[PDB]
Order: structure tokens, then sequence, then C-alpha cells
């Protein structure tokens, strides 16, 4: 079953397999890629409520920039950088909110690593370091109803249902309902937060048919917005890291950001060995603000601070169709896909830079003016339209009693947008290109628990336009492909698995030239080494740990100062050590603890601006028993239990670390 959810590992805390674009879902141990799936049991005993809140505790390759005090979050992947909007759901691109994707109604969170333009397309976006998917909830034959109450620091109150039925003759349908009402004060100066949600998980099982609906509603509001630090022109040194709790940006930001979604899904058995499949979602997300970036100004702790207003209406929907089937030419087993899939957006996205404030690192921002913004009042105008489509066919050989694996395929893929101007409403760019784009895999199983396999893939973006000061202001250049190379093993010994990977990712950069002349001529060369092990390798103790090491090299620029260099924003080191305990002498008490480590890294293509490491601790503990016969759960959650403070580099900006939180929640199923 290409759609069948796979089953929870040993330990609960992750899933024995993980979607892969077109070919639909596969096991770890028949995946030629380094995948990873967390169960909704990891996100509710943690008590995390966006994307960023799990993949940063518990991921060794994920790292996040922005925080859950600014209004986007984004993620590092094997050195480059991943957006929120191309975050997958289900597979599919363009339905998920946009700045920042919530959980609470998600039954898995997948990582697969390095780049998969074959598998999915292109993102819209652009990214390349890897794709993160989303697995909706549904109802399950037991009935649920299920509400919990929480309370986080400084004074925010919320609740959550989560309530799933079936119904019709053998349970043919089935209903899962998520609603949360979050607000109150934050753990940072004078924020407050306010977040509504509604989802809908809805599903038919039939004898040759299967349908699904997903809805989705969602809205954040801030007051109070934290922004990143830019760098300077002189800039010598970044100075330390200011106490967390401070708030150096402008004090009476706002922000209003809302996301609803829905999309269908479905399949039909034409015969034992050939299935048909297709889907069709939509989105509308609305964009409101008012904040400012802080930019370095001499080199003891003194920021300006960049004021704007920015406004977005954006409109988005999002298809695929296909085929999947099998046969037998011998010895050997097809097994093929043919697919094609479409995205098409409106977008209206107005801004408006005015005002530069005197401010300070180590100073929470008084009171300040905002300026007249009144000239972006009214019908936000069309300034963006894009086209995306492909089509693809892949095939996965089987021989030797399926223990050996070879897979290929290719992918045509369309890529089309037009440009107008926001204040003139003047046609500005339009860009329109093709790529042919495919993969190779081979997996072998010397062993039944041993799997060593090797791929190449490519990654995809839409070229950059030139700055407007270079010799080629308006023009768009041609698309960048990225080429992966990897070579892994993976030992599962029943109770926990042990990964090992070695890859390679080489992708072209822009840079304006000695001429002034915008071009693509830079190139980028990330190496790096991936080890994890995962499971339960003591009866009540769960383990989840790993380290990655790359060199992400400059190896083409047109600068001396930078030619092999690292890349900006990249630390080299990173590891992660998660364990959680079953305690044999208290009955239904569980302990965790967890530690993320950071390496130093750099902020500047020179390298001459170094960040230093950092470490984040996080404590947990949960308590099970009854109550007049009901199942109830209270928990608590510390995290950066040591209070610390530190910059996360990006290129040529960091974020600022989240302040010591505490959570508390009590759940009960009635
Ligand atoms: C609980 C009923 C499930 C609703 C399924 C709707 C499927 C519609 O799909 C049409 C496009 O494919
Ligand atoms: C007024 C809202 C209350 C919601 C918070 C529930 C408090 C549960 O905290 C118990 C903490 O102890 C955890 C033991 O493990
Ligand atoms: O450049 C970007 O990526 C966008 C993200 S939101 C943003 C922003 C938002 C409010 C105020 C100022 C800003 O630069 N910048
Ligand atoms: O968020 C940032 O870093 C700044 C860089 S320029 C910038 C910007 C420029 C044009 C339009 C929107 C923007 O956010 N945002
Ligand atoms: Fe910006
Ligand atoms: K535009």
């Amino acid at each position: 079953g290409a759609e069948t959810l796979p089953a929870e590992y040993a330990g609960g805390q992750v899933a024995r397999g993980a979607r892969l674009g077109m070919l639909g879902n596969a096991d770890v141990m028949d995946a030629p890629f380094s995948i990873t799936s967390y169960t909704a049991r990891t996100i509710e005993q943690q008590q995390a409520r966006s994307v960023a809140d799990l993949l940063q505790a518990n991921d060794p390759s994920v790292r996040v920039v922005g925080g859950r005090g600014d209004l986007v979050d984004s993620y590092t992947i094997r050195g480059f950088s991943v957006q929120n909007a191309d975050v997958a759901f289900n597979g599919l691109y363009g339905l998920l909110p946009f700045w920042r994707v919530p959980i609470e109604f998600a039954e898995r969170v997948e990582v697969l690593k390095g780049p998969n333009a074959l598998l999915g397309g292109i993102s819209p976006g652009g990214s390349v370091g890897g794709t993160i998917n989303l697995v909706p909830k549904r109802a399950d034959d037991q009935p649920l109803t299920r509400v919990s109450v929480d309370w986080t620091q400084r004074g925010q109150l919320g609740t959550h249902l989560d309530i799933g039925r079936r119904f019709g003759e053998n349970n043919a349908f089935g209903v899962r309902f998520n609603g949360v009402y979050r607000n109150g004060d934050t753990a940072v100066d004078h924020q407050s937060r306010e977040f509504p949600m509604l989802s809908l998980g809805l599903d038919f099982r039939g004898e040759r048919l299967r349908l699904s609906s997903d809805l989705l509603y969602q809205k954040e509001s801030l007051e109070g917005v934290v922004r990143p630090l830019l760098t300077g022109p002189g800039t010598t040194h970044i100075p330390h890291a200011p106490d967390s709790k401070t708030r150096f940006g402008l004090r009476d930001s706002y922000l209003d950001q809302e996301d609803y979604s829905m999309v269908n899904r479905g399949e039909y058995d034409l015969a034992d060995n050939l299935t048909a499949f297709a889907s069709i979602g939509g989105r509308q997300s609305n964009y409101e603000t008012i904040a400012a970036n802080s930019i370095l100004v001499g080199n003891q702790g003194d920021i300006v601070n960049s004021l704007a207003r920015q406004r977005g209406d954006r409109r988005t929907y999002s298809a695929e169709v296909g085929l999947r089937g099998n046969f037998d030419t011998g010895p050997l087993r097809h097994d093929w896909t043919l697919s094609a899939n479409r995205l098409h957006e409106r977008l209206g996205m107005v801004y408006a830079f005015t005002g530069m404030q005197s401010g300070n690192l180590y100073q929470t921002s008084p009171h300040t003016p905002l300026p007249d913004f009144s000239s972006l009042d009214g019908s936000i105008p069309k300034t963006n339209e894009t086209d995306l489509g492909g089509v693809a066919l892949a095939d996965r050989l089987s021989f030797l009693e399926d223990r050996v694996q070879v897979t290929l395929g290719v992918r045509r893929q369309q890529i089309e947008s037009r440009n107008y101007d926001q204040t003139s409403g003047a046609r500005t760019s339009h860009d329109k290109r093709h790529v042919w784009t495919p993969m190779a895999s081979v997996l072998v199983k010397p062993l039944q628990d041993l799997s060593l396999y090797a791929n190449y893939i490519q990654g995809l973006s839409q070229g950059e336009a030139a700055p407007m000061t270079a010799a080629n202001a308006g023009q768009v250049l041609a698309p960048y492909k990225a080429e992966q190379y990897e070579i892994g093993a993976k030992y599962d010994l029943g109770g926990f698995t042990t990964t090992l990977a070695l890859f390679e990712i080489r992708k072209p950069n822009a840079y304006t030239d000695a001429s002034n002349v915008f071009r693509a001529d830079g190139e980028q060369r990330n190496r790096g080494v991936e080890l994890s092990l995962y499971g339960e390798p003591l009866d009540g103790v769960r383990v989840m740990a790993g380290a990655t090491y790359i060199k992400p090299e400059q190896n083409k620029t047109g600068d001396p100062a930078s030619e092999g260099k690292d890349a900006p924003g990249v630390a080299r080191r990173q590891a992660n050590l998660g364990v959680s305990w079953d305690t044999p002498f208290v009955d239904g008490l569980t302990l965790d603890s967890r530690w993320i480590y950071t390496g130093s890294a750099y902020v500047d293509s020179a390298n001459a601006l170094a960040v230093p490491h950092w470490n984040r601790v996080d404590l947990g503990a949960a308590y099970a028993f009854q109550v007049a016969g009901k199942p109830l759960v209270a928990r608590a959650n510390l995290e950066n239990a040591l209070g610390k403070d530190y910059w996360t580099a990006a290129n040529g900006y960091l974020s600022i670390s989240s302040p010591r939180t505490l959570s508390l929640s009590l759940t009960a199923d009635f």
C-alpha cells in the first residue's frame, strides 16, 4: 500500500517508514535515502507546538533560523537553507501555513535529507537541502474524546481538543477533529501571542476505492515581533548575545498571519496490478505586519532599527494525477509509477521601508514612532503569478529475491512566472524554462537486517533576478541545478538501529562580478558524514542520538578573500542526544533529557566574522494515572534549562535564541 501509514519502530518515538514523493511510502530498510519520521507520541510528550519546536530538539541534521518570537521559521539541512513554505503535505507542495507550520494536528513529521527533484518536482521556494513532510491524523476505529489544557511562561493559556469517530457499515467513513486556542504573554519582554486553529481529517475506506479530505484553519497574532540582526559595512566582530528575554527591535510591532486550505485525495484499484491516484487542493494566506530588522552599527552593541510595513494576499492551487503498477519480466519484478503534477499561484505582496531608529542590543526598546504607511491602504495589487508543472516516470527493479533493488527515473519540469511593479503595475519580468532531471539508486541486502545503498539525485531552483544596481538589473538568470551523490549503510538490531551516511551536494552560486554583471558563475561543494542511533536498547530506556560533520566549501568565487572558505551560516559540527526513561521505581512516571550542540560558524563569505559554538539542554517529565476510570497524563517541559543566550548564524544575519521556557499540561481521555 503506497499510502499505508508506516508502523511505529521500537520505543514508539520514530516510525519504520516515510514517503519518497511519487514512489509513495517505503520502509527505512528499503529506502536508498536518509529518512526519519517522528511520531505524534513524541510530539505530545515534549509539548512541541510547531515544526521548528520538534526538529531543533531532536534531529542532528536540522537547525532553525528565526525562532518562535519572530514571524517566520526557516531550516538549515545538509548545509543549505530550506523554507517553511517548502514543507510538504502527504507529498504535495503549497498547502500548509506559509511562515510557520503548526503540528498539533499531525500524525507524523518526516525528514528526507538532500535534494529530491525527481521524486516530487521543484519546491515553490527553490529549497534543495531536504524535504520535510507532514502526515495528517485520521480517525481510529475506537472512538476518541481527548481534552487537554496547558500553561506556558509567562501567561499563555491553552486548550486542545482531539476527537475522532467512524461511521457507516464496516466503519467505512472516519472523521477526526482538532481544535486549539492558546493566548497570553510569551517569555520575551512585552510580547503576547494569540493562536486559534481548526482541522478536519476525513476519509473513506472502500473495496476498490479510498478517499480523503483535509481542511485546516490557522492564525498567529503577535504584539511585538522579534527580527534578525544584520551585519553592517564596518562590522569587525560580532558582540556577545544579549539576555534572550530582551527585545531589541521595534517596540510596537505587530503581526496578523492567517492560513486556510483544503485538499481532496483518492486511489482506485483498476486491477490487481494497477492503481490510479489524484489529488487537488487550494490555500489562502493573508499577511499583515509592521516590524523592523536590527542593523549592527559600531562594534559595542549599538544598532539601527529599519522599519517596514508589509501586506500579502497569496492564492495557491496544487494538483497531481498518476498510475502505479507492477509486472514480472522473468526473474525481475517491475514496480513503476507514472505521475504528473501542477502548482499555480497568484500573489499580491506590497511593502514600504520608512524609518531608521537608534537602539542597543542589551536594552529592551522603548515605544518609538510608527511612520505613516497609509499609501499601502486599500486593495492589495497583484505582483507575481507562478506556474510549475511536470511529468515523471520511475521504475524500481527488484531481483534475487528482493535483495538487490535498482531504481531509475526521469522527470520533465516546467517553470514559469510573471512579475508586476507594486506601485506602477508595469510588467517587469516573465521567466519560462524547462529542465529534465533524473535519479539512479541501488540497494543491496547482504543480511536480512543490514542494507547498503547509493543514490544520485538533483535539486532545482529558479534563477535570481539581478540587483537593480548591476548592469543586467532586471534579468532573471537560468535555473540552478544541484547534484547529489550519497552512499550509506543501515543496521537494524531489532531493538535499535544504527545508520551511517556520506554525501556530496554541488550547486551553482550567483554573484556580481568585476565588470558589475550578475552571473551564476560561482559553485558550492558541500561534503558530509552522518551518524545516528535510535530505538529502545534497554527495556524502558529510549534513545535518539546523532552527529554530523560537513565541509561547506565555497570552491568557486570571484574573490581571493572568499575562495575555498566556508559558506556562511553552516557549522561544520552538530550533535543531538535524547534519553527517555520509564522509572522502574515509580509507576507511570517518565523522565526526559535532551542536549543539542552546534559548532562555530561564520556570517560572511570572507569568514572574518565568526560566532561561537552553543549548547542547549532540555528537561522533561510525565506522570500517567487514572481518575474515576479515565486515563490522565500530567507533563512538564523545561526548554533551555540552563538559561543560555546564543546566536544562530546565517548568511549576513543572525537570530537570537529563545529564553528558558517552562510549559505544563494535563490531558484526559473521556
Ligand atoms: O526578506 C525576507 O525574507 C522577509 C521575511 S518577513 C521580512 C520582514 C518583515 C517585516 C518587517 C521587515 C522585514 O524585512 N523580511
Ligand atoms: O529581512 C531582511 O533581511 C531584509 C533584507 S532586504 C529585505 C527586503 C527587501 C525587499 C522586499 C522585502 C524585504 O524584506 N528584507
Ligand atoms: Fe526582509
Ligand atoms: K514580484
